[PDB]
């Protein structure tokens, strides 16, 4: 990875993360993505939106978004019609795999300026009617919830990912109480970062014009919802009685987008750009689909080896909190202390727009490294179907 | 491009292309994709399915296919659960961009064996109900056709691709008659290739469990040519003065196609015999309603990346989204039809949109062998304004 | 009694062919079928104009997406004056017969002199329902509800199909799969024999379907020809696998069709010098436990006979609507009515069961059976989902 | 013919569209009104009711025979004869007429008749799933528009027929707004004076997930009057020049109402005290789009069938399908508004179409009691060109 051309991150930006049918539910996935792309580019002194050559953008539940969500994000952000645009689906890892592909396109010399990231509007995922073309002569028919079908259900076993999270808790010995106390801790971290202004730089607030007064959405919607007594008292979500996974200690359904701007070494010099960070390496891994929860335990070492960096040298990790048990299990398998993980809180408290989260956690990681005066960061995100993606950055 | 690691195609395969609601409509997109991947790997002596490290697979209309169509394609083909899988959507160019991404992943050293391609089941694209979560208190509502919404409608103009085809005919001066005679010629070429056995190698027949079992061996569309009916049919998108018709356009279709890519080091380690070498590629884009002529940008870009002159190409595959698309790109690039789509194109063969980018590459490798060519170029336009192109050398 | 009230005569009747589900008449809406039967029945009355019709009662069960007031649509479609009073009637399977009863009563209270009554059903064009689109449903798969199942064939109380309750009737009164299959065969044969002899030609009004250029004509009922005894005795049970006795071939099908009768008061009959086909002697509705609707005609039939002052032995022909073969079997046993006097030209198991129309359909057929077999007194009885039944006694003139 | 007596009557509160009663189905509302009216009759058991006629227009997804569900939910015997009647907006009154006829022909001694409608729970329709639609966007039909508010011949909503009525007889946006404001204030004054308390049976909606219990006692619509907002709201059906608006029209509503009828002989046998006696009725019809003025035919028909003069009626309930409907009918019959809808009308109270025919008859008896009157008449127009009218004498 050192024998390959350098890839610099010159900026990043994210929408606030809205709740399901909540503050951003009126916006489509390309509207969210355009907002993030435009806000990331506005931060780069000396780089124009017309300089962007290629876009990779993650998006999972693309039904009814229209042709090529990434293209719609790029044009909506004001990029040139000459821009090459590709939508990426690696379920929950989409937004990070998009960034990997953008880096590679710089490395093979086919671009010098790339925007990559991801977007998801789970609020605007439709329902499906699958048999209208051939007809169904007689009998009740099903309207398929696109979130469940294309976002949250493992294709092999037809099992919701929350059921496989329960499998993870049983496999690795994590109780209801260990998961709940993790969830409270990560909500408290997200609230603390919010209150301290530590998301202000990375978030681009959204202005919703009134149809009626305008509305400005500035903060992530979920963190303020923590109620520790109710969190500890709620019923399980997937297994009655003996269940350990709950709605409060799991990720929610959410709307949001995030974007990074990548440039080659040559373009960084030509335009005299100030780099925020360097991409040191990455790794994808996969295992049995129902064990997707611990695929980051393969991807993270793979990315660290690609980067030539030891695990102990990392100053901060972003382990995406698909569920509280996912963070607990990868911390246990890798031997990573929680005091190095999701220092501004994670998806259980912040939200999980699935096509965007892989880029969202990288944006947040750069903020964590700056706030905590760190240098080396690693983001790792599991995905439905058994996979995970991971990436190592150096703050400059 | 020549200063980066070499990428070899060690095999390729495709399903037959089925008609809309036709011979393959009982199969899902991952079932077609798995079939193509498995058939491509079976052709490589000395390479096991367990050697495949990563998959990139195109798919456009992914609604109701379930999580990660490419992952389902990979597992259904018998690949290991360790395999990295990413689904790609660049509309009609998805299958070719997937192959580009696979090649890049070998070039950056992150894989030595990659399967890439694409799949589409347009038969099984659903309809959508968009406002059931928040409700709609009063008034008639709509069920959105997923093919129209996510496959065939330009987002900015909200116009179907046939109307962009008419823009192409007006912008580059191709009449109804010119488009029809082009369409007849490409159906004739596809039928001739069919009868001469020239698709037998690339196609992996599909066995449908039975009633007794049905085997689908042929592409469904080529036989439908009726020249008298084609010249007489009413235009499909503009009454009276229109030039684009259903016969002279690509149809809606089902199918998949796959290539197997290896690094130079792995080729030597496993003593594999390569079919072709990837020489270069290029993506380009312009005004979305003008996507029809984006190949006139992408093809020269791919040739420059490959370090190959246009005159040295022995055969081109220019995807026939419409007959007028091939006519316009041939005119703009100065490519004679005698070098284009030598076994016919998508107007006659079919156009499963997420697969066609890989489908035309598989067919191109067959054309280079049959016609004793060495250098080939595939170029495919895509809704939204883009095109992708790729240059190969037959070994 | 009835004799203290004005007389009510039937001067004509007519019915469409009964089409199969998604079959020969699937292109026609329920009011198109109803208008066709109304026009045909009126064309048969010498001396009576369509403008003479004052009020219409018409049955229709699955009215979803039919539009405002199906009976008004049937009446205006048939060329009746816009001054016509029109009411649609839903007593599920009994709708067509209760409409005729309400029509008779409206003459008897002196509010009309010429009434057209009947029923119609297009089960092919029954839609699916999206029940919760107004308020939304935030998350989860949802249901598209089959309107035939919901509004036509499911008991509201137990929320179970009528077939499963036909299965319950079989266990209650001791009728086997073989006993139901052998009945089904016999009524299919009576239906085929009646078709072959042309005994349906008078009552049926053939339907023309416009072509490009010539016209397709539906002249025959669609279901009778489908009898296959080998397949019938060998088919899997429809509701209870293994031990079930109710099957699709021995049950009534889903069907499209309509039927109509014209009623006049005694004054109009002589004021217009009309030849009356039959006189309405009495009628009777009854109801019991919803899941036991199958034997409800066993209450309604004797109640109708009593209202009409007529004995059960005096009846020359019975029409007992064959919702299921066991429905006809059980009511024959309960009342002690021999099959030799029941559904002599076949019943709904072979002819079809367009549910809103069948109560009028069996009356039209009953009039034809009395003419053919040279009887004078007839009784039609039809059960309906929910526990009820309706019955009517006529005298052929 | 035998005399027919009203021994009681009851109605639910009239809920707003998707409002205070939206959680209840049409049979639950109907059962509530039936058993409430039967509770008012001392000496008459619910087991004494032999037959039920209940109006209901938009019956889709209500289940088998709405009237039967109303009867059984109200505690009536399974032996009860139950028929659902649809004469659109006149269903609730035509049901009552059919029940009186069933007593007059001596087939019943105790009949419950009325109407119910849950417009909140009217579904949308998918009409072509059985045969399918191969390619194209499709429609979901709003059952309220299709089966309730659209004339079948002209395919136009009732509001456009109301604009016809305005240009037919000369009633401006200001005249209709003035009437709407007047009927709203008569409704609000009756609420404050308790004049709806006897007829309305409140509904208990208990929440037991920790939620608190909710009792609906008031009609939801009368309080919504805002004359400033009303006068300045844009037209509803004809932009700029129309005269019909949502405030001056009836809303969409949920509600039910029932009457208990008995024969002359049963009144004497059970020693019951009759509230009123049905004197006569009349149905009439004309051009479907001119249904607005159809009460101008049925109201005289009902007065003549009953042997009562128009100058002899103490109070009229002319159902306000639109404010212009009341104004037009008053003009053609020459009826002073000081004898019309003395507690308000459907423009302010609400219009559950299948129930309103019984609802206005219930409110009429409360008018005749409060105003100390003897003869009341109720007329109600219905879609399709018809109207129903009924004449009562308070006892
Ligand atoms: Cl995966
Ligand atoms: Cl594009
Ligand atoms: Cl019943
Ligand atoms: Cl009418
Ligand atoms: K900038
Ligand atoms: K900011
Ligand atoms: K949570
Ligand atoms: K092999
Ligand atoms: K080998
Ligand atoms: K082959
Ligand atoms: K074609
Ligand atoms: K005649
Ligand atoms: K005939
Ligand atoms: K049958
Ligand atoms: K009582
Ligand atoms: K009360
Ligand atoms: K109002």
């Amino acid at each position: 990875m050192s024998s390959l051309p350098a890839v610099y991150i010159v900026s990043s930006a994210r929408t606030p993360v809205g709740s399901f049918l909540g503050s951003l539910s009126s916006l489509t996935a390309p509207q969210l993505g355009a907002h993030a792309i435009k806000a990331a580019l506005a931060k780069v002194d000396g780089l124009k939106p017309s300089d962007v050559q290629e876009v990779f953008f993650g998006n999972v539940i693309s039904a009814n978004v229209g042709q090529n969500p990434a293209r719609q994000c790029a044009l909506g952000a004001g990029l040139e019609e000459s821009t090459i645009c590709t939508t990426v689906n690696k379920v929950c890892a989409s937004g990070l795999k998009a960034i990997i592909l953008g880096a590679q396109t710089i490395m093979t010399g086919n671009a010098d300026v790339v925007v990559a990231g991801g977007t998801e509007s789970m609020s605007n995922a439709p329902h499906y009617l699958p048999n209208l073309r051939t007809g169904a002569k007689y009998g009740h028919q099903s309207l398929v919830d696109g979130i469940m079908k294309d976002g949250l259900t493992d294709a092999g076993k037809q099992e919701l990912m929350g059921l496989q999270a329960e499998e993870c808790a049983q496999d690795h010995g994590f109780s209801r109480e260990q998961q709940d106390e993790y969830a409270i801790r990560t909500y408290e971290k997200a609230q603390a970062a919010q209150k301290a202004g530590l998301f202000d730089e990375e978030i681009a607030p959204i202005q919703l014009p009134g149809f009626k007064p305008d509305v400005t959405v500035t903060q992530d919607e979920e963190p303020k919802n923590l109620n520790p007594e109710k969190l500890r008292a709620i019923k399980p979500a997937f297994i009655p009685g003996s269940g350990t996974v709950t709605a409060p200690n799991s990720s929610p359904l959410n709307d949001g987008a995030a974007a990074v701007v990548l440039v080659s070494e040559a373009k960084l010099k030509e335009l005299n750009l100030k780099p925020v960070a360097k991409i040191l390496g990455w790794g994808d891994a996969a295992q049995q689909p129902s064990k997707f929860t611990t695929a980051p335990a393969l991807a993270i070492p793979k990315a660290l080896k690609h980067a030539g960096v030891g695990q102990d040298a990392i100053d901060a990790f972003e382990i995406n909190e698909a569920f509280s048990v996912v963070a607990l299990a990868n911390m246990k398998l890798l031997g990573i202390p929680e005091e190095k993980v999701n220092l501004h809180g994670g998806a259980v408290a912040i939200g999980h727009p699935i096509g965007a989260s892989g880029a969202r956690i990288l944006t947040t990681l750069l903020g964590v490294l700056k706030a905590k005066k760190g240098k080396l960061g690693c983001a790792g995100i599991c995905n439905g179907g058994g996979g995970a993606s991971a990436l190592v950055v150096e703050l400059l």
